[PDB]
């Protein structure tokens, strides 16, 4: 995808972890309050599966908007998932 | 979803169980035959991913339809299936 | 497809029409109380873009299951579409 | 669709609109300047389709996301489209 | 997209053409034997849609792969079709 | 799928196996250039999916063409890739 370019992705997790930190949330001041992919970590899922990566806004998990979450709250929502879950993104950097 | 609208979900097995058991089929007098899902199991792969619910029908695996299935042969079919596996539900009344 | 796969289309009405006539619904003695294809009208919609046969299940409407409708429920769920419908379908047989 | 799902629709315009006004952009004092539905034009494309209402937040139309736009460039981008457009939307009115 | 990114179109017809001339077939000496986008017509659907252009490469039309069609099947599968057409693309190079 | 039918698959890893061997790629003399499964390993992943069989055609990789690969690098591009893979194909013949 170019920046800008709305994806989604099956990503299988490992280490029961989706590999990435998140970065926002309608608490702060991070543009408008969406919620960004702060960083892929290193050997994890994300990074392996190569779809993702910082800066990228992530819009929805399992079919569900994180629009109106908290930092907290986006957090939550990706841990309260099964081991492959289905990810909304927005391509970054544009 | 709302009740009566179409789903898809990619759903991981958890020690090779989806974590459903369902009821129906053509050789049942369940409503008119269909397959639905009858519990979703404690701790159990469809529990953890959170999309799936007692009610909600079952219309196809991995891209062909239940119909026509008996209880046992859809119970083989879920079974018969990889780690991962696609599954197209209709939402069931609360 | 073959016969028990799942397809979807996006379909185009000729002149108001999407060119099927069904057969079905809870209300008759079709197999499962399905609703199923007919008659591709011969120069209309569904018989120019050529996926959609006599015989072939239709699942669901704009993301709406028929789930129990009667056959004139289902026909008025067609019906009550706007230019552009999406169909969710099984195919049929031979 | 529940308030905050996803769902996306293929909609055809109808006199070359596709029946719908939208509020917001990142300039607005309006939802953390996201785009939402202001209004379904009466007898519109939207209107008939019957899938989108006041109150939906557009995502995305033909695969690009709307994110950091200001009013005049959501109003362009979903003018500058052909006869069927891809939505990508959140539901709306919790 | 970027370059080599597969996606996909609902592409409703201008006056009963998608709007776009191709290139290549099995009885041609173009690359892999592929049927690649000539060029997009102006003011047609394609160009009004804006999401297809020059070089792109057909991989299928309505859920049927373009493997192995010479030029003149694969332009006669692009005519026997309906009013919105499903194509399936890879993004060429700019 | 009937042979020539486009399908897609998310297909998770059995030991960090898609359990598939491929043949083919522009430096051989396979078809035209195309990546092709030779084989499903017996009690691997893509046998127990039961979707995937010898002489389908793999188009692309999650979500990028294979457009002009070798078959080193197809290989490459297939191993480089999460627990979870988005498989697009053709349906090979028989």
């Amino acid at each position: 995808p170019k920046p800008g370019d709305i994806f989604e992705v099956e990503l299988a997790k490992n280490d029961n972890s989706l590999g990435i930190s998140v970065t926002g949330g309608v608490n702060t001041s991070v543009r408008h309050g969406g919620i960004y992919v702060k960083a892929v970590i290193p050997q994890g899922a994300a990074e392996s599966d190569g779809r993702i990566h910082k800066g990228d806004r992530v819009l929805a998990v399992n079919g569900v908007s994180l629009e109106g979450a908290t930092h907290k709250q986006a957090v939550e929502t990706l841990r309260n998932t099964g081991q492959v879950v289905h990810l909304l993104l927005e391509k970054g950097q544009s």
